[PDB]
DNA sequence: CCGACCGCGCATCAGC
DNA sequence: GCTGATGCGC
DNA sequence: GTCGG
């Protein structure tokens, strides 16, 4: 974090570009400009320096120049003042409340968490939860608790069927000391592109979750994914765990790596390679890796038995999931 | 100087 | 009632 | 907002 105060400055900036602004590209330019400097090994000492590197253009150098020069933002302290785009911002950090939906809330006064609360009758099952839990969820969770919660997960999918390979990724699988949530990449042999689709694959390991009262609420249940929260249980009388999320994909056998890679990001990382992997004549998405022809056509689904085979078809220096947070 | 930058699985609801 | 339109989190 | 075309 030898440029921590201006990564942090193109974070806000990204957050009211895709909160307030509804440009969710000015959101992933901030988002990205910010990912390459917070990788940069030196101190920038201007925003010329910075505007060297891919993903820093003029408009950001000139914001460097003042953040360097000032010491803060004017364009920030105004955003940071104006109710109307403050109130926004604050809504969205509920989950279930998008720009739109607190766009939306802000025009009809309602602005507040006390607000939420007495309008309550007039936000969806999502939006319901999300309230509830909103110091919950702003909490950042232990990597130890992780583990008990990768263990109560683990060992509840085998008592389904000991053939789930339940995986925990995330930042967690890139070994963090914390996480913002707890995302579960799960598979079966039952289950590959094929399948002639096993009806309640997910709906048995879900349940089995909530049988043990393990899995608290329900955010969304499709048949390959699972968002909800869940809570590890207290010893006696102590006090409740935090009530944390917890996100579930039920992914094709044959695509494990593939999505084990990509549910293991970084998001930016996944950025970064769905990217290159198109310089080197191929097409990754969370499913497969696939090449490009002529006139690039989705060639067949090239074979994958590891992460690292996914990196040798881009000719990439393969990386643990530790070094891949970007 | 202009246009691409992942788009997908799920829930909800305007319009009929 | 059904469903295309859209919003949401990732 | 950026950078490649
Ligand atoms: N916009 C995006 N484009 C492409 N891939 C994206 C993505 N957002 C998330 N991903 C992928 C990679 C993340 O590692 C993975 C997990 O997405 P996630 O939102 O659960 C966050 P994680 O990386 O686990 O850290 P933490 O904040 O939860 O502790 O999902
Ligand atoms: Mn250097
Ligand atoms: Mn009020
Ligand atoms: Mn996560
Ligand atoms: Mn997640
Ligand atoms: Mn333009
Ligand atoms: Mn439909
Ligand atoms: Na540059
Ligand atoms: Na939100």
């Amino acid at each position: 974090t030898l440029n921590g105060g201006i990564t942090d400055m193109l974070t806000e900036l990204a957050n009211f570009e895709k909160n307030v602004s509804q440009a969710i590209h000015k959101y992933n330019a901030y988002r990205k400009a910010a990912s390459v400097i917070a990788k940069y090994p030196h101190k920038i000492k201007s925003g010329a320096e910075a505007k060297k590197l891919p993903g820093v253009g003029t408009k950001i150098a000139e914001k460097i120049d003042e953040f360097l020069a000032t010491g803060k933002l004017r364009k920030l302290e105004k955003i940071r003042q104006d109710d109307t785009s403050s109130s926004i911002n604050f809504l969205t950090r509920v989950s279930g409340i998008g720009p739109s939906a607190a766009r939306k809330f802000v025009d009809e006064g309602i602005k507040t968490l006390e607000d939420l609360r007495k309008n309550e009758d007039k936000l969806n099952h999502h939006q319901r939860i999300g309230l509830k839990y909103f110091g919950d969820f702003e909490k950042r969770i232990p990597r130890e608790e992780m583990l008990q919660m990768q263990d109560i997960v683990l060992n509840e999918v085998k008592k389904v069927d000991s053939e789930y390979i339940a995986t925990v990724c995330g930042s967690f699988r890139r070994g963090a000391e914390s996480s913002g949530d707890m995302d579960v990449l799960l598979t079966h042999p039952s289950f590959t592109s094929e399948s002639t689709k096993q009806p309640k694959l997910l709906h048995q390991v879900v349940e089995q979750l909530q049988k043990v009262h393990f899995i608290t609420d329900t955010l969304s249940k499709g048949e390959t994914k699972f968002m909800g929260v869940c809570q590890l249980p207290s010893k006696n009388d102590e006090k409740e765990y935090p009530h944390r999320r917890i996100d579930i994909r039920l992914i094709p056998k044959d695509q494990y790596y593939c999505g084990v890679l990509y549910f293991t990001g970084s998001d930016i990382f996944n950025k970064n390679m769905r990217a290159h992997a198109l310089e080197k004549g191929f097409t990754i998405n969370e499913y497969t890796i696939r090449p490009l022809g002529v006139t690039g056509v989705a060639g067949e689904p090239l074979p994958v038995d590891s992460e690292k085979d996914i990196f040798d078809y881009i000719q990439w220096k393969y990386r643990e999931p530790k070094d891949r947070s970007e």
